[PDB]
């Protein structure tokens, strides 16, 4: 088809764990109710909200370079299907979502200032969560 590389996307991240058993905690819906919900309207969360396309956003080799991808439309998904058994594993992928921004692109770029805004903003909200 096409004369340069254009890429191609994987399919989205698993949000549903089939054999895990439901295990509601307060930290868990506190990260789903506030948490999630103030990143999500953040001004900068629009380009975390789902997952990248790669030749959408002309970014072919993307998925070559991040091997764990993650979206905070993902994340969304994970904690409203009780994938995650604890903050822990739901701070981690927050970690990874903004560091396979900061591995992708260079440190100089906007897409890596509106994640470190958003980071900033995380690490406070985290620190909120109830005991
Ligand atoms: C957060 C996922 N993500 C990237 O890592 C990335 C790199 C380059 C552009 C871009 C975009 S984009 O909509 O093509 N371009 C810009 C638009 C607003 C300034 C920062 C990036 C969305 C999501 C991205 C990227």
């Amino acid at each position: 088809h096409h004369l340069v590389p254009r890429g191609s996307n994987p399919p989205p991240p698993e949000t549903s764990n089939p054999n895990k058993p439901k295990r509601q905690t307060n930290q868990l819906q506190y990260l789903l109710r506030v948490v999630l919900k103030t990143l999500w309207k953040h001004q900068f969360a629009w380009p975390f909200q789902q997952p990248v396309d790669a030749v959408k956003l002309n970014l072919p080799d993307y998925y070559k370079i991040i091997k764990t991808p993650m979206d905070m439309g993902t994340i969304k998904k994970r904690l409203e299907n009780n994938y995650y058994w604890n903050a822990q594993e739901c701070i981690q992928d927050f970690n990874t979502m903004f560091t396979n921004c900061y591995i992708y692109n260079k440190p100089g770029d906007d897409i890596v200032l509106m994640a470190e805004a958003l980071e900033k903003l995380f690490l406070q909200k985290i620190n909120e969560l109830p005991t």
